[PDB]
């Protein structure tokens, strides 16, 4: 099956459902966190969401860019190699 | 299948097989340009050749980090989104 590379833009609290629900069906997604670069704590919370919906659906989280800051999330049958 | 993201630096000329290969395996690639940063002409045949590979293969390509450089490779059953 085909697989797609999403991207979304974490400003509010909805856009983590969004990215959530993309992994679910399978998607990669490309998370850009750049509305949050200037709230730390906020980053700090967010950041550690994301973490969660990776290993919850059992898939994988890596940082990509630091400006803009972003992070991938895969779905369980794309593994982030090491 | 499982589907692998791996990660190749580009510095040598060999380098460039190496992500060819990976892709023909049906992984993707992050590619880091940064050895080639303060090369740009050298950077502009090596991005060229890059994006042949892409599609010589059906894949998709894109830039993902500004610093350090790094661009994305996909085989053909991943495909970016627009």
């Amino acid at each position: 099956k085909v697989v797609y590379i999403k991207k979304i833009v974490i400003s509010t609290h909805a856009d983590l459902k969004r990215v959530s629900d993309e992994l679910k069906s399978g998607n990669i997604v490309i998370v850009e966190l750049t509305p949050l670069e200037q709230k730390p704590e906020l980053l700090k919370k967010i950041a550690e969401q994301l973490m969660t919906t990776a290993s919850i659906i059992g898939g994988d989280y890596a940082k990509i860019c630091g400006s803009p800051l972003k992070v991938i999330l895969t779905p369980p049958e794309i593994k982030i190699a090491k």
